[PDB]
């Protein structure tokens, strides 16, 4: 009944498998010679026979059918074709169980190693633009509202910081995605003896499962990866939002460049920031995968069900929607045009403010009352219909005398950030520090 | 408006971070005094202030009212109370954002090494009890249909290895948690040239934020605390699924103790699984939490948003959910009791088919044409009504000349178990040598 | 930036949407030519080519392709390679932010049409079955412990009952899906006094939208949807689990046939209820797309924004799951075998201890001792090796002094189940009334 | 066993049910003894008491104690100590698996109403907000960027639609919550033949639950309120995105009373939009709860299942969320003041390029074309230094000959928005129509 059979995991799915599933069957293939139910003649033939597979595949041939139940299914049909009888006893002992675990964590490995390459670009460019950038100030934001000056490079460097926490996590994960399970057969483990060390270096694995009932029930490795995905995908809705609103007329502090932006097919002024909006929503699709897998997997009894197949679409698409928004982010960053000029435009006196109160407290005044005083001059000058900075030194005094000629010293934008030089702080020394802290920090995540 | 202020945390939940708030803002008063904005005079009046803030605290004087907007500004009030006007220049340079996450932090790395506690206690006793009852066998299944024979010692061994994965998972959050936000300020950083490595090593975090706009705007160690806590509950809601199943009369296999089971006021005869239901039922709470956090931040731009604040209820409540199901969870392995008599006796022959198939593999025949001729047993005893370990030697004959005397040796449950010697399998030596591994990975978690 | 495009809806989503799109331009061709921006000569041209891109795609053809954005450039960019500029026409007062929601909402319609119809077989499947066993008693379950005897027919029903409520929300949710949003322009509405009246009667809505802001920046039309499929497939997981417990030989209250099972290729002596489990994964799945959607909208700012976009995948995913999923399990329930034999042998005293204690409230004792005095003859009864069921007058005279012969009255299952006659219980006469009003609650439903 | 108690519901959650379970108690009692179960000296008795724990609750007393499962057994167990092992006659055929939905479902009666009742004020603010301010107009925007102008009224009316459909489907999930469940016992139903009509009536619900097995099984009810709430609030969080982007300084369109603002302890210059950040936040509280539900449902067999008992604080923290925050938003929307100065300013020629294009439309040019001149014009316009709204006629020229010098008549925003007739548009008639169908629909969803 082609409908039950359709809501079974997809041919481009499976087929995406394809090349992984018959590695890991090279792999087995020799194990089973070394555990004597191959002869070395049938091995060769089995080997020959995967190859050539393995040969048409990188053809553009689809193996998969929907006649086929999944790729497994699907290689083994083939490689039938291909030697006869000989090709059934590579089946000895193994379960589709460990092979669609074994599979899945196979691409995975591969998958993370392209996703983890292009997320350092990414982090990269952003401290590379830091760097270069490092020289412009502008407001700094708490509930959208003028909360004090910063450096753009403090900005952007704040999103190449928790992308770095990203990248962290993901090498974590890769960690637990690089156990090999093939040897826990349907749920027992392998009843001939096999040579799991063999297996575990052939593929490449770092260590092999401790538990055969485990190995073949848990799909960890894929909620973890899915849950560290997904608060990438928030950190980038958070960078998204930022630079939208950056790009709006409004602010006017930056414009992406048309290779990330596109018209309106109907007002012929429009010109939107697509990319930004692409990646922000995102999010919520990738967070709708991990939300997908956990209810599949909450309250299912050991040890294997077939509810578990939902995994491979999902680790799919977030494999792909990760790699594309990754180089889509890059390609936005490292593209995008600044306007310093409105940036150091929009730098309004009020946001010293705070610097303001400090100024009293360096006098002697508790903040608390240097709090007070300082939004009084805010006050005086809104009432006056002025600047803080353009009321006169006897305005001031009237607010308190404790005011003198040097707090003329106050209203300057770059004596504002350089006050921060403790370690994290937007002053020029610290954000430089920033710079080769990350440098090191990339240094040790490629490594 | 009692209304606008019923949506901001509450008092129970504020009160929660007393103590921790208490300890950042005397770590934060002595780096004050370094700073020179305050005098030994000013500090030792503080420090004194708010050593009487946490005496009442530990006399259970609740000090955060309805009338303060959070802990923070309650202990502020009080400490104002407590030794007037040089309170307020505790507040020299601090922000509630920067106080916000250091309190939760705190409060964190406090929770996380309780709860680390109570999950080794649960890996441990499913561990020693898997020791003692080595010798049990009962049926393994897939789709909930009896698949292989497998010892119950390696079914406990699949959670215990599951749990050691969310133990593992647990504490690299704990490393990125123990990272101190304090000293970025608002945004900005601090600008009294604050000693961070000062306020790091009385508060006891491993090392200091590296970029103040994001201390203040991130929130990954909340998402990343719930997501291990969302698939550790995972595990448990399989884990209660498996012994609420095997609890059923149906099964027979096991049943709870009378303190972690409840009757019925209206039916006499019953006795609930109560403690694994709940157990189950909290993943699907901590979920929410996890799907709460992740939605309040997607989309939020930088840096500080009042919306942030959403994340004390969830970390509190997941917190206090967490180590209550552990213990309940330590309580009920501890305590069920197990009945070999039915486990061993649910052990039926039609287990063995693949052990039968397997017989004939050894003895030339590949596996596809065994399997079939497996089945074809199965299928010849169902049809004259007995059991594959019943039918003559005659009636295996027919089905393949192969058949020898020695098939009998395959009716043997023991046998059985004991073909999967290769590391991970259900035989004996494989469960013994995964008890050692847990020992050895429990002991380096706790270290 | 073609990795950007990677960003966008496949071509297989696109094309899903193509004969709405077209059906869509259709009505607006014919609203622009009344409205004066067409002649009548132009609109025959127009409308002419867009029957022809009409015919390639019942023909298979795939009109969009990679460079395409979405189906609607697809169209334009078709449509003009069929009749030159004079395809610009169409354009004229429209924007892809009222196609889209357009397109979308006439996909669902039809979508939601097909499922409905199953939906509704799915529901009869369970009812008339739950007629034809209706004389079946099986044990009832609370904690996945015996609790009362209880009619099959009453759990058929349960289930039922709950997929109707189900169909009941999703045709309230067919109603909101039915208002046209075509007209709403890029934000601001349409500036040609197009005649929305017009264009709804021929895409055949039941209304037309309220307020054009509101039209293109909205979904909450795919949000419902979404929720009550999820509720949906919530009912079906726990149908599933059910069946798929009843299903193990521990239970053996019944098995599938082998169309809705499968085997082993290890294990020849597996026989597994697939069709169950892949029901019972994918209410995850749908979940999941309703995650999804809710996390696009939250936050995002009026009115249109790209993030939209991601609404046409999750639909489509959802409308195919749940098209498939409503047919399987309909199959399921039609074909699946029960054992008479096994569910009547389950059937175990100790499951009329509620009636033993509530025998004893008849002769005057409070209930709660009553319900005590139960508990000591069930204990009474497993410390001896017997159950309450063989338990002599004098055991049961050792608890209570109330307890008399015609106790023995008591230990049968028929009379258990058809003391439930109040409306809603398991008695006989309310499970044939359950079956009459959702004979009747069908019937009002198709009615609309 | 204490900890495992750790994992029950708490303390005032139960008493927040404590005067619906006295309530749902008092009608079952009358029920009872109608049924013979209790004589009529032994219900004045019982419901004597039940009066007094009632008396008790409004006096704030707190009767449910750490000790108590639930609220159901607190009152029992207080009731009991009012009248003593008469109170226990009151249990017959009672089971808690019946009274939790039973109770939830009379509390979800009232929260509902007191919802609705401030829902339907919100869309009233803003509607009557729009009538007032009809004549303003600010620009319109997708992608975040400027597109096409709109009234203020129109935006403020886009949002009052979107609460509109929520509060109709708030009513009717109203409907499903309104079905009693009383009398399905454990999940057989009720053995004592109680009048069913009778409860519901004196419940004041507006039927019955169709099978007992499904009432003391399913959660829709809660589902349901969850995913109606979720939606409700998602709308909210958009407004809230809005109205906070609309505050900022870069923007300056309007500024929030100092009520629903909240200052810095750090920064003294700080005005923060604390209310629209509460309420776009609670978009993620609330959806968390749907969530957690979702998943404590799926995958569990029937009937009863303690998981169930997740509901209660999962929908009186909606419940008690969605009060308060539709609250601050109609104070929200009440007290802010708009700059019409600012939004007036914030109207930019470029806005105005489509009306530009169909200009050239009128004209005869094909609108790709007209699209591509107007493009073109606004280029030039920049490069220029100055806005299309000045070029000459001669710069126009020499984008096309088309342009004459009527084309002056396309620079003016009141006949821009005066454009947009057609229903659901911009233009001012079409808003004060919509105004109109609202006072209507709000009408029609209170008498009901």
């Amino acid at each position: 009944d082609p409908i039950m059979q359709m809501l079974s995991t997809s041919i481009s799915t499976e087929q995406r498998l394809s090349e992984v599933d018959i590695q890991a069957s090279i792999a087995y293939a020799k194990a089973l010679e070394k555990a004597g139910i191959l002869t070395k003649t049938e091995l060769e033939k089995i080997l020959s026979g995967l190859e050539k597979i393995s040969e048409e595949l990188s053809k553009g041939v689809i193996v998969v059918t929907q006649s086929d139940e999944d790729i497994q299914t699907a290689n083994e049909r083939r490689l039938k074709e291909l030697i006869g009888d000989i090709a059934g006893k590579l089946h000895t002992g193994r379960s589709r169980n460990e092979q669609v675990v074994t599979d899945l964590k196979l691409f995975m490995k591969n998958s993370l190693s392209i996703i983890s390459t292009h997320l350092l670009q990414l982090i990269k460019t952003l401290v590379e633009r830091a760097a270069i950038e490092i020289d412009v100030i502008l407001p700094g934001y708490t509930h959208l509202q003028k909360a004090q000056p910063i450096r753009w490079s403090q900005f952007l460097l704040s999103h190449a910081v928790a992308l770095t926490r990203d990248s962290e996590r993901l090498g974590e994960v890769k960690k637990r995605i690089n156990v090999l399970p093939l040897g826990s057969g349907a749920l027992a483990g392998n009843p001939l003896d096999i040579d799991r060390e063999m297996l575990r270096s052939e593929l490449e694995f770092a260590s092999i499962s401790l538990n055969s009932m485990d190995a073949i029930s848990e799909r960890d490795f894929v909620v973890e990866f899915l849950s560290v995905a997904t608060l990438l995908l928030i950190h980038l809705s958070k960078m998204a939002e930022d630079l939208i609103i950056y790009s709006t007329s409004e602010f006017g502090f930056l414009t992406l460049s048309d290779a990330f932006s596109t018209g309106s097919s109907l007002m012929p002024q429009k010109k939107n920031p697509d990319s930004l909006e692409l990646i922000r929503s995102k999010s919520g699709r990738v967070f709708g995968r991990l939300a997908s897998i956990l209810m599949v997997l909450k309250g299912l009894p050991s040890t294997y069900n077939k509810d578990l197949q939902e995994d491979k679409e999902a680790v799919i698409d977030v494999v792909d929607t990760l790699t594309a928004v990754l180089q889509v982010a890059t390609g936005v960053i490292s593209t995008l045009q600044i306007s310093k000029e409105n940036m150091e435009k929009a730098l309004t006196p009020e946001m010293l403010a705070t610097d303001l109160a400090l100024y009293l407290v360096r006098k002697g005044m508790p903040f608390r009352q240097a709090h007070t005083a300082s939004g009084k001059a805010v006050h005086l000058a809104e009432t006056k219909g002025i600047a803080i900075n353009n009321l006169t030194l006897e305005d001031l005094k009237s607010i308190s005398p404790l005011f003198s000629s040097d707090v003329s010293q106050v209203f300057n934008f770059v004596n504002s950030v350089e006050q921060y030089t403790a370690l994290g702080g937007t002053a020029k020394s610290s954000v430089t520090t920033q710079i080769e802290q990350l440098r090191e920090l990339m240094k040790k995540q490629k490594e």
